């Protein structure tokens, strides 16, 4: 039997999938700790590794496999179901088993995706500081027609202090926050003027290293929901540019409260997919 994570219906992904739009022919690159390619509920078509000693098709952490399942866990009679189960998944390892990677390794992963015709890039990662080479890579990937989604950060808030990390803080990147099954903001979701949209990030169940499934919390779980929504929209309107898809997502989001806390609200793919 296949479990359907509460995040799929909450963002109305099940409604557009039912119309027969599931991300087919859309290339998605998950810049993470790799992906357990052998996982029976995932189909990795390719990728690259910029982490010394580790192949792209192995995940010693569990993070990238989890994020990848949220985006494209196969629609079958087992495991879970992804937001866009027909998307072409590319694992780009830019982080190691400990969940860390250099700036060089990240911008390299960004360039590889842009150069190899990736339609969407998900970066469930962030830092307190950015780089000029990082900003350059992301801006050029966006201006070239790639949708760039990044986790906003798990530094909750302070008292009127922007806690959005990099690259989420960049103009060309969609900063994603986290809500729970009740659609309420999760207390760990970063806050700031760059917050753009929200998605399921608390108690998210997805694929996990060595043919199993686990539950994780974090804006690193929310991000793949928007990356998958972007893939769903593209599989329906392949004529859209990055900014139009981006626009669809934020203009049709369900308002939830102050934008400094919820951005434009929780995404709605049925409305976004037109
Ligand atoms: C996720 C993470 C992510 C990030 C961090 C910082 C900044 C940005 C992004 O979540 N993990 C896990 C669970
Ligand atoms: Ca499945």
């Amino acid at each position: 039997a296949q479990t359907v994570p509460y995040g799929i219906p909450l963002i109305k992904a099940d409604k557009v999938q039912a119309q027969g739009f599931k991300g087919a022919n859309v290339k998605v690159a998950v810049l993470d700790t790799g992906i357990q390619a052998s996982h029976p509920d995932l189909n990795v078509v390719g990728g690259a590794s910029f982490v010394a000693g580790e192949a792209y098709n192995t995940d010693g952490n569990g993070h990238g496999t989890h994020v990848a399942g949220t985006v494209a866990a196969l629609d079958n009679t087992t495991g879970v179901l992804g937001v866009a189960p027909s998307v072409s998944l590319y694992a780009v390892k830019v982080l190691n088993s400990s969940g860390s990677g250099s700036y060089s390794g990240i911008v390299s992963g960004i360039e590889w995706a842009t150069t190899n015709g990736m339609d969407v890039i998900n970066m469930s990662l962030g830092g307190a500081s950015g780089s000029t080479a990082m900003k350059q890579a992301v801006d050029n990937a966006y201006a070239r027609g790639v949708v760039v989604v990044a986790a906003a950060g798990n530094s909750g808030n302070s008292g009127s202090t922007n806690t959005i990390g990099y690259p989420a803080k960049y103009d060309s990147v969609i900063a994603v926050g986290a809500v729970d099954s009740n659609s309420n903001r999760a207390s760990f979701s970063s806050v700031g003027a760059e917050l753009e949209v929200m998605a399921p990030g608390a108690g998210v169940y997805s694929t996990y290293p060595t043919n199993t499934y686990a539950t994780l919390n974090g804006t690193s779980m929310a991000s793949p929901h928007v990356a998958g929504a972007a893939a769903l929209i593209l599989s329906k309107h392949p004529n859209l540019s990055a900014s139009q898809v981006r626009n669809r997502l934020s203009s049709t989001a369900t308002y939830l409260g102050s934008s400094f806390y919820y951005g434009k609200g929780l995404i709605n793919v049925e409305a976004a997919a037109q």
